[PDB]
């Protein structure tokens, strides 16, 4: 029944009776009233939150904005059913404190529940979303938890998460290709198009292959991902 | 009546007003309360349960949480129209027990009735998903049941279910292929692309033959998932 004075940027999907804040999937509070602060534009949120929750309100609480993830009904406008946006929120140490500044982005993974973050590092995203999938043997196995610049502009570091039965596939010797969207192509004498992964086709899609003989990999070990199964086929580089 | 403190992983899809718990069809419960214990994150869920399932609710009760499966409105975010995820449940002999442990999967199936469970042994999952449909010359007879990953990681084990009045189709030597996706084939003097399974190029599916000769296969019989219908053919090797 607490109130917190939360200044959030931008109130745009955010309803003063129904928009929820979760912990880490439970719903934890509901959003009471939004008022504004001319002085920066600080839309100032408060928040009914449980007492459970109150012990561990502290200054270091993470809150940020959790939009629902872009997908064919968010691109076409059909906004009315893609679903409500909520209010993550992660708790820290710091001091009791009451007065919250919203982050701009979902942080870093902390959870300690046998599932595996790993590090692919590509030049660019391609047509990875956030949520699109991973696939051994075009059985997913695991998501794409977050995407972001490496501070060298030359990169791009793609986090992504393992289930945890599935832990043991991925070695260090492991190779991941990106399958995503669709290429054709007219050979001669037939000309063999074929589509199998839809979801790939619509949200992109990581394969990975797990050699028999390496240590199994384990904690950020970093990866790189290849454009393709066929650039990531184990051959010997012959200098010509 | 009766609640039950079981501590579930993660609280994506739960309700606490109309996540229902369902036994083998028939709804028996209903969620009531969601808490969690930030002990090793454990979302612990309170349900109400009707006196009947109370004297069967025992040590070896399996709870999972089944989601709704993936299609086209789940790949493109249109969350509203898919439907809401339950908790199915399968108990066991054990002791009298009041909490539980979530199950990450559906368990082996179990039922008596008739159907015939059976296992094909296939390099990757390919266009497969949860729930795609087996066909005797077109016709549904069947649905792919569970996937999982054999112990050895050069297979994947298919197991797929056949109703009790088509069981007497699979005989020993039946031949199972894949037919999901689309291929476009480009010929000299016409290029004869057609299409004929929509369900299958959305969902995928496996079409299987019934030789005249064999004993009917039964229990659990291990079956090789040929890639296409053309590889399926039964000629006869010869080495060169």
């Amino acid at each position: 029944g607490n109130t917190v004075t939360i200044d959030f940027m931008s109130a745009d999907g955010i309803v003063p009776g129904r928009t929820p804040v979760r912990y880490q999937g439970v719903e934890v509070g509901t959003v009471q009233d939004i008022s504004l602060s001319d002085d920066l534009r600080k839309i100032e949120v408060k928040v009914s939150i449980k007492s459970d929750m109150k012990d561990a309100l502290r200054e270091e609480t993470q809150f940020w904005l959790v939009t629902p993830k872009a997908s064919l009904a968010g691109v076409s406008g059909l906004d009315a059913l893609v679903g409500g946006n909520y209010i993550g929120m992660m708790p820290g140490k710091g001091k009791e404190q009451d007065h919250f500044v919203a982050l701009d982005t979902q942080p870093k993974y902390r959870l300690d529940n046998g599932d595996l973050m790993i590090h692919l590092q590509a030049p660019d995203l391609g047509s990875l979303n956030s949520g699109s999938l991973v696939y051994f043997r075009k059985i997913p196995v695991g998501k794409v938890y977050d995407y972001a610049i490496n501070p060298n502009k030359q990169g791009v570091v793609i986090d992504v998460l393992i289930e945890r039965r599935f832990t043991d596939l991925v070695k260090k010797g492991s190779r991941f290709w990106n399958v995503s969207g669709v290429d054709a192509n007219v050979s001669i004498s037939g000309a063999k198009v074929k589509l199998e992964s839809l979801a790939a086709l619509v949200n992109g899609a990581i394969a990975f292959d797990s050699p028999e003989e390496s240590k199994p990999a384990e904690a950020e070990d970093t990866f790189g991902l290849y454009e393709d199964l066929a650039h990531s086929q184990r051959g010997v580089i012959i200098k010509l």
